[PDB]
Parts: C-alpha cells; structure tokens; sequence
C-alpha cells in the first residue's frame, strides 16, 4: 500500500534509442530549504560599478526546477550517438515525477546542527501549465539540472523584475513615472490552486511539445555555389568605364555563374561600451517611452543584444558566443568559445563593390531570399525559450540555438511549507525545515536517421578529439579524477556541436 | 497488511536433500554505510615496493554481496554429507530476498555515538543481470558471505580498473598513449533503472544456471594402464642402436603395452620473481600493444597466471594453491596449502626418452588426447568465475577449480541513499546514514547419486581426520572456543575436497 | 542467376578496453597466498597476495614469434614453413620447394617486427614499400598480448606460445581491405579454426 | 564518448594533392588510402564489458 | 603469385624423444607417469609410467 515507510518510486536513469525515437531517463536528488524568511520582499538590485544600472526584483519564498539544458538529459555518449547517427532530433513529450520526499527539521544547537524528520510537515508544489505567472527560467542560468546523475540539485530561489527600474525611480515630481509605478504588477503564487504533500505522498507533470525541428546536417557548399561550371549560361553582365579602362558588355563566364540567394542577417557595426560590471553589449535595445528624464547613461534603461552577429562572420571575440563550464570559472579561465562548425550556411560575409575592391557591408538587416542555419547547439546549450506573446514579431530564431515555443515546458515551483511556533510578542518565527527528495525527467525525442548518396566517409565525433585534465593530468574528458572532480571539456569542440557531421545535398 | 511495524520476511535456513536435488537455505544480517562519501573517484594505488606495479581504480559509492564461495553455502555437516554421498553436482536455481531493512542515523557529538532510526530514509539496490558494468566479484576475494550464519556480512566497496595504468600514465608525448587514455570508459550505476527501498519494502531476485557438473568421482588408475596384463599383444617396438647394444625389433611385452592417451596441459619451467610487494608470479601474461614505452619492468604491464601447473605435479610450493583461512593470517600462519587427491588423472608428468634415461620435461602444451581431471575443490573455494567475452577461446577449465559462465549470478549492487543538508557556503554535507538487513539465499543443487560394482570399502571424509585447536587446545574443528572464536582447519584435508572418496571406472 | 546461403560466425566490432586478467575489485582483499623461494641472500618468504596484485586465471592466446625469414624475396619466404614430404623422393633443392609457409605466424602475439605484421599493397601498381598499408594494434587489449617467464630474476619473453586451455584472444580486426571468407579444407580432424587473416572459414 | 571513425583521420593526396582519401583526382585516378587507420578497422570503435 | 602463403598449418606430433633401454622394460620415447607426492621415486620413470 502506501505509508511512511514507503517508497512512493525508484530510480530511473539510460537512454533507450529507436530509428524513430530516443527516450531519455533521468533521476536527481534535490533539496528544498526555506527561501526569503517565508516571505516576499521587493529589494533594488544596484551594484556600484554597473554604470547607471540598476534593478528591482519581487523575490519570493519558492523555489523552482529548471530543466533546460542538453547536458542534463544526455550523457555524453548518448549525446555522441545522437549527433553522428541522426540528422533531425524535436523534443517531444516530458514527464516529471517529484516522490520519496523527506522534511526535517533542522535543530542548531551551535557549531553542531542536528536533524530530526517531522512526518506531518509539508512541501507546496505548483506547476504552471498556463504560464499565469512571470517566467522563472532564462536560457543560459546556471540553475539547472546537474550533468551528473549523483549529484544534488538544489533549487535556486524564485524571483522576477516587475518593472524597469530607471523609469519607475520616481524621482522628483513626473506624472509618467508617477503612472508607469502604480501600475507595477505583483504576483504571489498562493492565488494558485497547488498541492500540498507529506512524505508518503508523490505527484506528477506531463508536457507536450509543440516545437521545429533541430536539424542535425551539414551544407558542404554554399547555396551560391550550386550550378554546373561547365554549362554556359545565357547572362550577360555589364561593366561601367571606370578608368582608362573602357566600359565593356559581356556574357558571364560559366564558372562565375550569379546566385538568386542571400546572405542571412546579422549586425556587425556595433562595439560593446564600458565597464564589464555595467552591461555592456554592442546593441542595445531600450524601452524609454516619454516623460523621464535621461537621468544616467542608456544602460540602465535598456536590456542588450547579443550574440548581434546572427549568420555572419564574428569580427572578434566580442561577438562569438562564450560561457563559462564550472560555476567557478573566472576571468577567461574555463570558458569555451564558439567557434565555426565549417557549414557552408553557417558563416556568411556580404561584400560591396565600389568599382575598385570589395567592402565588407557591417549591417546586413533581413532581406528577401536569404538563407542561413541556426546556430550549432553543444550539450551546454539550452534546449528552449520562452518565446514573449505579441501581436506581431519576425522569424523567430534566437541566435543561441534554443527553441523558441509559445508554452515552453511549464515550471514546477516547490516550497517549504511554513509552520509558525507560537511567540510571547509577536514576531514571524517560522520553524526551521528543509526537504529532500527524488525528481525523475523523462523526455520523448523524435528523431530521423539519415540516409546519404554520398560516397566518400563523412565527419562524426570521436573521444579522440578529447583531453586531458585533472590534478594528476591523467584523466581524459568526461572522467573524474582522484578528488571526485569531472573534468570539463576546455574547447569548443569537445562539446561535440551539431550541424557538423552529416551531409546534405543542398 | 505491510507498514514501518511489520516485519518483510523470517530467516531461513538448513539445506533439504533428495536423490534428485539439494536446497541449501541461508540468511544474514548485513551492514551498508556509506562509502566514498558519495561520490566517484579516480585514484593511483601506486605501492612503493610493488617494483614498478602500479593501478588505477574507479571507487564508487556503491558496495555489492557476493555469494560465490562454498562454505558460505554449505556447513562442515552439509557438504560432508554431499561429498560421501553424490558423485556429480551443479548450482541450478539461485533466489535472493533483501528485507527487514533498517535505515539509522549516526549521531556523534564525541566520544560517544548514538543510533537513531530514520523512516523515511531508503536505499538503493541493483541487480545488474545483463553484465552491463564491470564485475564487481573476484575469485579468491575475502568479500564473500560469512560462513557462520550468526555473523555480521559487511558489504565492500565496489571499484573497478578502468584502463591498464603504465599504458595511459601518458609521460612526455606519446601518441597512442594519448589514443588509449582518451578511450578510458567511466561507468556510473545511476545510469540504471534500479529501485529505491524504505524500512517497510523488500526485494527479491532469481538466477538461472547455464553450467557444467562438478565431477566427485575418483580414477583409481591411470588411462594409460586400463589393459589386460595377460593378454599379449601385435604390436612391435625397434630400439635404436645406441652404444655397444645392437639395435633390436621385438614384440612389446604384455604388462607394458603402451597407451593411445596423454598427459594434461602445463607450464613447470618458470619460476616466480621480485619481491613479494610487487606482482610475483611465474608466468606474465602483459597486453603491450606497440608504441607506449617500457618505462619500468613487465610488472606494471601485466598480469601474471597462476597456478600455472594445471594437471601436472607442483615441483615445489611456488607452483601449489595456497590461501590463508582467515583474514587475520600471515605469513605461512594459518595458510593451507593443497595436497593431491590421489586421484590418478588428478597428478601427471611427461617424461622425455634421451636413450639412456627419462627426463621430465617441463611445458607441456595442450595436445590431442590429454585427459585430466579438474582441481579437487573444498568448500574454502569459490564456486564459479565470470567468463570473459571475446571471438576465440580454448578449452575452459580455470585452474582455480571454479565454473566459468558466460554469465554468472548477476551482482547485487546496494548505497545508502545520500540525504543532503543546507549548508551556508556551498559544500557537500550529506546526512550520516546506514542501513542494517536480512539476506537470504536460496541455492537449488543439482545433484546425482552413485552407485558402485566396486566390493571394497571406500575412502570417506571423516570427523576421524579433523584436528583440535583453541585458546584451551580442547575444542575441535569447525567448533567455537570461549572466546567465541570459530577454530578453521589448519591442513587441505579438514577442509574435505572431492574427487577423493567415490571411485569410477574409467 | 545464382543465390547462396552462409553458414557464418558473426564479425565482432566491439573493443575490450581492459585485458582479461585485469579483471578484480583492486580494494578487496583476497585470499590466496604465495611463495617465494629463496634466491640470492634474500629469504624465502610466503605471504598474502596484494589486492591490487590479484592473479589472472586466463592465458595469453597462441602465436610463434621465434623463427625468421629466409633468403632471397623471388623464392617463397616464411618463417614457419609447412611442408609434406613423405618419404621417399629426393631431397633434392631445400625446403622451399617442399613447403607452403606459414605466416602471419603471430596471432594474437604482439609483432617483434614488420615480418610478423600483416601488409599489402593498396593498388596492383605498388612495389617495393611504395603505395604498401602495415597493419597496426587496433588498442584492444585482447588483440595484443605476450608471455613473459620468471627465471626469478626478470621476465623473459617466450616466443612460441602453442594453444593451451583457458586462453582467449581476438581475431584479426578487418579493415575494407581485407577478403571476406576462406575455404575451410575438408579433413578429419582440425583445431580451433579462425585464420589470421580475419576471414570467415567456411 | 567513445572512439569513431571519421573523415579527419584520413589523408589528403592526387596529382595537385588538393584532393582528399577516396576521392578521383584530375586524371581520374582514385585516392587510396596511405594507412591503416585509414581503411577504418573494426575492433576499436565501440567498448565491450568482458 | 606462386609463393602464395597459407593460412593453414601442420597437425601435431611430437618428435623430440627416443626410445630407452632394454627391450624387455617399457620403451617408449614419451612416458606418462602418475606419481602423485610422498612415494619413494624408487627405480627408473619406467615402473610409475605408461608411455
């Protein structure tokens, strides 16, 4: 039956691979602690160097999983198997279970702590499906899932940005600012019908997906280059005088046969500004209706776009994506840089002949029959994004590879039941309790093999293009060495990216 | 019904003979704790007078039962019993309950601990059935379960060796150093669907047996002398020339007619080296692929094999089985050392006519018309060995007595769930746990009956042949002293091998 | 038309990335012990063996690596040679005429030199170590092995190992250039069959 | 991850040596490969527990 | 293309030993012999072995 003394699940971890499907299974132990003294507090988040920028955050008492990310749902081997035998992949159905819950106590004595598990204490958990609420996941964040499937999830607190900050300051007397502020939202999660559990008690979360495919292959040319060189073409092209040289009509020579297709777009003109404690991004995007005054610099009025680049070559490092592998990587220490996949509709240039040479053009903005890919997407990358309700909007590819969906899967918030202790005065004494528990993520992943006419051997993603780190330096990639610590991948490459491997016939 | 008050089960125990089958029953108690503080290391068991030896080993949190061992089975009574009366045997059908868990947190405030239980706490077991891990048992190893059934089993850490260490130890640049280190797998157990047990659960496993008999029958005479001495026989015999003795031809005499069979397989010409920190053995069997420097002596890179002699007779006692009965001995204190059965296909030697005298010659390979017997086990023997899947293999016959099987008794792999604390500054602090349990083993014998032509009495294993030891010198073998300590057998003989009482004609 | 059915053994493509007899938990103790004879000024001694030391109950597959060679490259040139020469007829010229040869000879057996290693040429047109692909360790750990033998000193490498109970190998790893099949020779009596050229006896 | 065959371990040879393994040059000869690895052996990509 | 080499080998047979002494013992070039332990070694292999 059911009771204290019984689990509520079990473990479930793999991947089961199909021609038509992947199944990927995983199990964390996570731990919930009480957030924010039980209660919301809307604090402004002002650093001293960040150059004008300043932030107001609703944080709240719950906490939240976030499953967005490659590397939690595949190792890397079933990641690798992944990338070299199938050309299309799509998420398709995710189940979640939370179940084998324990709250305890926590008695602090002093220098020792002590815990006690309370068997009538609770644990609130709500999922929201409609997405009713702010959203609490970001692509990129840290929050998510551990890689490996023994360690510990903790949960990260849950908060949101009610309003731009600049604008709502107030300061003085503006009756623009006075109407943005009182029409700042605020949303507690109570206003919810959510459910309440004990540790006997389990629950669970399906999801559907409505997405577009991830596409696996690789362009070997670009979509200019596909024509015969041998045939001659009827085209006739026609040079202006320019110098001595005279004016001349000619037909076009059949290895220089012209395109009917575009380079994608991408912004190139822009510099990123300022201190690296401000945000500092080359384009900036504002929100600054009318009224309030300039005050400081636009930093704090706007958000920033990058990667700006899109489709086209990165100038510089400023405009290649980067991140971080480990929590504790610092100060280009542990980053891994994009780099180029070597498609041929990956990367792009657009030159302008100006009679003499050709010019690199900085902005090419979105024009009719343009092609181009997505960006590559790693094991580190984000699988989704919410994708903001509007009235209109362009083609939707946000330029860090993740799947924007109008109902990403819905975030399940989590947390601690509060249980007050009686007070001679009157004060919010909360008891202190935490729980722990098992949450299982299993997705459905739709895929396609591919099949290609296509004689010669092709690239796949080989432990050899792996290395070596550790204390001792001996343990390859993806290992751990002597102190329990896995070694991260330190290239790009190592990450094995998508749109590399197969080919295509344009 | 089930509940946290409710034992899972009863203990069993005994054996049940017939004709047919036996059915050996056992249940211990068992101890889990938490190993290698819950996480996966990599480390370099590198001893300084190994002369060059050195591993690495992939320790994990798990730990594992072994039930591969006859005195965990059968008691002194049992396996008497087994050996007078049945001439063949063979495991059948093997069942394993886990129940009566008992999950308790240690407190330790000092000098003194206290053991409170937690019921919501849990642990997780897995049986890996289709040997999809490492191995985790050995033959020979100490790990096994305890022979007196009112002992305490303490699991042992599950590790295993994950590449050969000299090869990958990658010193200066080596290119196919570099290739085998990269290659190195890491193999988790939570990549694993198991299952995940409270105080009130219990689980249950079954084995099936693909194997061959265990043969306890005696040859009285070698296969060479089965003739009739009266009878005279055709065949003729030519003796060379050699000194002043002319050649002569002649008809071979009736008591001396020669055999059509021959000796059984093995390797007498080396002897072992170093000293005893390093790997000694006689004979080296290395894996040294090209490449990779030698660095230090052929220690590091290999193995080593023995006993090596298989069927022929152990010059001396480097080439003889020997192992210690108890943990606590050392050094030539408590070992026992085999003796032949005096079983005549058991011990055998080729000899090498030079025309003057025989010469005993020391290789003998593997020949048409050998036959041997396998080596005589005791119940201080491992009873099977994991068979190593490969194309190609030889007769398969390990040395050790043991029944190899492509698959063996899958391991039953079990952790203590890890229950995480809050902690301020981000560590790891689990929660101290450990869990106490009863496991049963139910082994299904195969076993068939013999019956004899023979008049004579025949050899049995008698309490006649035991000896008395104990801190009083009073009490006999397999009996307890006053200290409670259990008096094992100090020679070959107590500990009842086979192929001894029950003769065959051959 | 033609159709024909096989009666096969399968091509194996996984890879052993440990040998068979390193194979142990390197924590657990074990049991066993071991002697020492007594060598130089050293003591005999017995003691328990070392958890990280345990002792292999599995072989090194067969090979020969003792013969060379021989003589000019136009006349037949193998280190091992099989020939049947019944009795009889003349000696006559050596031994080349008379046999076959036997080779690779070296199994599972780690090559000394490029005699022992399998090569050939890629295109008809190649000759001497032009256009010519040499076989390599594919880095299993059954596929390349030796014996080495304890004259109580150091280890010596024993260059025939013939087959012996409780050995196991690899075959061959084959490449796109490698034949698929052989005929198996019909004949009363065989051993274990898997030619070194990684075909499929059939 | 484990190891795999790719086209980065092969060589890159012809008339012009632009061309890669497996490949026909200008006068219509097809690259061989120069080594072993080349030819894609088996026994070495995919790991077996004995 | 006529050194072509073989696969294929030799069957086994063991060439080594000759024959011992007078006719009227045992005489064989290869003497199997059971002598477990303990037991004197007495006379010659002759007596223990079959051959």
């Amino acid at each position: 039956g059911s009771g204290v003394g019984i689990s509520t699940g079990g473990w479930v971890g793999g991947s089961y691979f199909t021609d038509s499907y992947v199944i990927t299974k995983n199990t964390r132990q996570f731990l919930v602690k009480i957030q924010n003294d039980h209660k919301y507090r809307t604090e402004n988040i002002i650093p001293s160097n960040a150059g004008g920028k300043s932030q107001r955050c609703v944080s709240t008492p719950w906490s939240y999983f976030n499953f967005n990310q490659y590397s939690s749902h595949f190792s890397p081997q079933d990641w690798q198997r992944l990338t070299n035998e199938y050309k299309r992949f799509k998420p398709r159905k995710m189940h979640v279970k939370i179940y084998n819950l324990q709250i305890k106590q926590i008695l602090s004595n002093g220098a020792d702590t002590t815990y006690n598990n309370d068997l009538t204490a609770g644990v609130h958990i709500f999922c929201d499906g409609e997405h009713a609420y702010p959203n609490a996941t970001h692509p990129w964040d840290e929050d998510v899932m551990p890689e490996l499937p023994y360690e510990t999830w903790y949960l990260f607190q849950y908060g949101y940005i009610p309003v731009i900050h600049e604008l709502a300051e107030m300061e003085d007397a503006n009756a623009v600012e006075k109407a943005i502020a009182l029409q700042i939202p605020f949303f507690m999660l109570e206003n919810s019908d959510h459910e309440v559990l004990r540790t006997g008690e389990s629950t669970e979360f399906t999801f559907d997906f409505d997405c577009e495919w991830i596409n696996n292959e690789r362009a070997y040319i670009p979509p200019g280059l596909m024509f015969n060189p041998k045939v001659p073409t009827r085209r006739a092209q026609y040079i202006r005088q320019h110098g001595n040289t005279a004016s001349s009509n000619t037909r076009i020579q059949p290895y220089a046969k012209p395109t009917s297709w575009m380079t994608g777009p991408g912004l190139l003109s822009a510099q990123r500004v300022g201190p690296a404690g401000s945000d500092t991004a080359s384009w900036m995007v504002v929100v600054n209706p009318d009224g309030t005054a300039v005050n400081s610099g636009m930093a704090g009025v706007g958000s920033g776009f990058d990667p700006p680049s899109g489709s086209l070559r990165p100038t510089d490092l400023e405009y290649k994506i980067q991140w971080y592998q480990t929590p504790e990587g610092t100060n280009s220490d542990g980053n891994i840089i994009s780099n180029p996949p070597l498609s041929m509709l990956r990367d792009q240039a657009l030159y302008r002949g100006n009679q003499t040479t050709y010019n690199l053009c900085s902005d090419v903005w979105m024009f009719p029959n343009q092609i181009w890919d997505r960006y590559p997407i790693t094991r580190e990358n984000p699988i989704w994004c919410k994708k903001p309700r509007s009235d209109k909007n362009t083609i939707i590819d946000p330029f860090d590879g993740t799947l924007a969906m109008d109902h990403p899967p819905g975030t399940i918030f989590i947390k601690m039941a509060k249980i007050p202790v009686p007070s001679n005065n009157n004060a919010d004494s909360y008891l202190n309790i935490y729980c722990t528990g098992q949450v299982s993520c299993e997705i459905v992943w739709e895929v396609e093999r591919y099949a290609t006419k296509n004689w010669r051997p092709e690239r796949r993603h080989t432990a050899l293009g792996l290395g070596i780190g550790g204390e001792e330096n001996i343990n390859p990639t993806y290992h751990v060495d002597k102190n329990g610590k896995y070694i991260q991948p330190t290239t790009w490459d190592m990450c094995y990216p998508i749109k590399t491997n197969i080919n295509k016939v344009l």
